[PDB]
């Protein structure tokens, strides 16, 4: 039956800080009468963690940003002054993260709920300052290096967003035009005719995935199991935006082909038909601005449809981010709960 992932990796690095030096030093005070070994010990160095956070939905930022090197600890000082720690550093992923050694290839933990920590790279040990040698002694060491180690993430991606719409619509043309990437399918026995997601990166900590969900409920490679398999993690979707061709050339009606959309979707779930649903006309660039906005404004009179809506062109990006920073807002303003 139906297995089909997507799964979205990233290739890090992560680097502790190294163990600051021993010292070595002796009071030599002039009525204060003994030799007296009194060098300090470094700091050790920082770690790194990983931290699963509820509020980020992909590693898209670790595309860009691929290094992560926290401090090295303090050197010791003078009158068994111990160095500083070196300052850690804290990586966020999203929950669903399993994050595996890359030189190993060991799972080394699956990032199952906010707030969790995992340690990924440990900071090197202090040195041990002279005192330490205790029976005048000048010896001291030297802190341990750093763990450097390299991480592959991997995390399942569930749709955020989903495209509606008749074929021919542009919904894979508005796709591939917002995505920062688009994820790996895993578990599929072909590897044509995929149906369309990706991953829009709108700034830092601020992603979202987008999906074409007649590709997913069509069981066009995979069965009926794909569109079960994709209303098992509904929750995660908090949004559908209708795409609808504003002037069809093929003589079809838009009204009425927004009609045949609505029913469908009600037909396959009531849980998909409640969900938020936003009227998006695109193919603007192909009419002058004020009639496009009359012939949406029509359309929407006609199908007693009260809300906002948005005109866009999918082929030449006009309006495209600002209907995408919208969604962004939406979702950083309906965590999944
Ligand atoms: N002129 C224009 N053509 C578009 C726009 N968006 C999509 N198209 C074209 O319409 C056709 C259908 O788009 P596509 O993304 O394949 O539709 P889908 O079937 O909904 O995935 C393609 O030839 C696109 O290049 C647009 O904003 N303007
Ligand atoms: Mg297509």
């Amino acid at each position: 039956g139906s297995h089909m992932k997507f799964v979205d990796e990233a290739s890090i690095l992560v680097v502790a800080g190294d163990g600051g030096n021993g010292c070595v030093s002796f009071r030599r005070e002039k009525y204060i009468p003994k030799g007296g070994p009194d060098g300090g010990d470094g700091g050790d160095g920082g770690d790194v963690w990983m931290e699963a956070d509820e509020n980020l939905n992909t590693l898209i930022d670790y595309r860009f940003e691929k290094s992560f090197r926290a401090e090295r600890g303090q050197n010791g000082a003078s009158r068994d002054c111990t160095g500083k720690r070196g300052k850690d550093v804290t990586i966020k992923v999203p929950v669903g993260t399993r994050v595996i050694d890359q030189g190993t290839g060991e799972t080394m933990g699956d990032m199952t709920k906010h707030g969790q920590r995992l340690l990924v790279a440990k900071g090197g040990w202090h040195g041990l300052g002279n005192t330490r040698f205790k029976s005048t002694p000048r010896q001291k060491t030297n802190g341990t290096p750093g763990d450097k180690r390299e991480l592959l993430l991997e995390l399942m991606l569930l749709a955020d967003v989903g495209m509606l719409g008749m074929p021919n619509a542009g919904k894979s043309t508005f796709i591939r035009a917002v995505s920062a990437a688009k994820p790996k399918v895993a578990d599929y026995p072909f590897t044509t005719l995929v149906p369309s997601l990706g991953v829009v990166r709108m700034d830092n900590e601020k992603s979202f995935v987008v999906a074409d969900i007649p590709g997913l409920i069509e069981g066009a490679a995979e069965g009926a199991g794909l569109g079960i398999r994709f209303l098992k993690h509904l929750e995660r979707c908090r949004v559908l935006l209708h795409l609808i061709d504003i002037d069809p050339i093929d003589g079809t009606d838009p009204v009425e082909n927004a009609r045949i959309i609505i029913s469908e979707l009600e037909k396959y779930s009531q849980d998909l038909a409640t969900k938020p649903r936003w009227l998006v006309f695109n193919k603007i660039d192909l009419l002058d601005k004020v009639e496009a906005e009359e012939k949406a404004k029509a359309i929407a009179e006609a199908l007693g449809w009260e809300d906002k809506y948005y005109l866009i062109s999918a082929a030449s990006g006009l309006g495209v981010k600002d209907l995408c920073w919208d969604v962004m807002t939406f979702i950083i303003e309906n965590p999944v709960v």
